[PDB]
DNA sequence: CGTACGTGCGTTTAAGCGGTGCTAGAGCTGTCTACGACCAATTGAGCGGCCTCGGCACCGGGATTGTGAAAAAAAAAAGCTGCA
């Protein structure tokens, strides 16, 4: 059991896929959230952040 | 003061209409399982709290840049002439 690594690390991301998945669930957007959606969204928020900081 | 626009004609154009004919594809039904919710147990990422030391705010001094006044030139401008 375990030897757990974060969804962020699996997707090659700094931004928290897991936090993003929980905010989509609790943010009243849809009944269900596919497993790709928070990876994609976390990626987009990382890219945009990187661009503004550059 | 100069001419770009508005009006009003005659000539030309293609929108609109009503109709027909063809089928792409919108959208519906039924089936089945891949995927996401839910759960319980596990644990490590990220939280607040705390301490430090180097960036940056602020200062004074000096270098630098830009502005405005006055004087003097360059130039357009204006009023003034006789001719033609
Ligand atoms: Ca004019
Ligand atoms: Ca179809
Ligand atoms: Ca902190
Ligand atoms: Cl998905």
């Amino acid at each position: 059991r375990a030897k757990a690594k974060t969804r962020s690390s699996r997707a090659g991301l700094q931004f928290p896929v897991g936090r993003v998945h929980r905010l989509l669930r609790k943010g009243n957007y849809s009944e269900r959230v596919g497993a790709g959606a928070p990876v994609y969204l976390a990626a987009v928020l990382e890219y945009l952040t990187a661009e503004i900081l550059e």
